[PDB]
């Protein structure tokens, strides 16, 4: 039923919205299933995890990986060595050290920002204000791609709330592209299984769906 529920999650989003199928939790035979029927973007929220599922995959050729969880200092080499995309981008630290490391390595990882604009005490994520004087510095990193924001709801969000959450999401994207024209800030990675519908209405380039395509752990 991978298939099915991947064509019927597509058959929904327009051809603005890529869908990021978040495996973190499941087989490497599970994104399998996926790849057969068509999926290429897998999710991740822990390195190891990935470059584990990564080496089972070698029959997979055209893999486009993203990591969204947090990422510490210790594992930014093989963050930047095995993923394609970093959505969990929280500080200016970890944005010059994985510059850095691009630089060393020849790769150019695309990045999110993760920005907190509400209370959550489960989730890392940017303070706004932090973000908006870190721009200039932001702007002169020359190894990474800075593409866009994450946002994360809360937990426990009325849909109200969350439809609001991302409508901020969205016009503070915009605030900071006006501040910064040298950023291609032209995504918005936002909407998980219970949301996804509210992120897209609101803008959001990037969706990432776990237990609605994979079912649960
Ligand atoms: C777990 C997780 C997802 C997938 O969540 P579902 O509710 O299973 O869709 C997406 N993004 C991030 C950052 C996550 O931690």
């Amino acid at each position: 039923q991978i298939a099915e529920r991947l064509a019927s999650l597509r058959s929904q989003l327009p051809p603005s919205v890529q869908l990021i199928a978040v495996s973190k939790n499941h087989p490497a035979a599970a994104i399998r299933e996926a790849y057969a029927a068509g999926q290429r973007h897998f999710g991740e929220n822990r390195v190891q995890e990935a470059i584990a599922k990564q080496a089972e995959l070698t029959d997979l050729p055209d893999l486009t990986w993203h990591l969204l969880g947090k990422l510490q200092s210790n594992k930014a080499r093989k963050a930047v060595e095995h993923f394609d995309w970093i959505h969990s981008v929280d500080s200016w630290a970890l944005a010059e050290r994985l510059d850095r490391i691009a630089g060393e390595l020849g790769r150019s990882p695309k990045l999110c920002l993760q920005v907190k604009l509400l209370p959550d005490p489960n989730k890392a994520g940017w303070d706004p204000a932090d973000l908006r004087a870190e721009l200039p510095q932001l702007s002169q990193l020359q190894q990474v791609q800075i593409r866009g924001l994450m946002v994360i709801a809360p937990l426990g969000l009325t849909a109200a709330e969350t439809q609001a959450l991302f409508a901020q999401a969205r016009t503070f994207a915009a605030e900071l592209q006006q501040q910064a024209p040298q950023l291609r800030l032209t995504e918005l990675s936002m909407g998980m299984s219970s949301d996804w519908p509210l992120a897209v209405a609101e803008g959001a380039t990037w969706i990432r769906v776990g237990t609605q395509l994979f079912g649960p752990r």
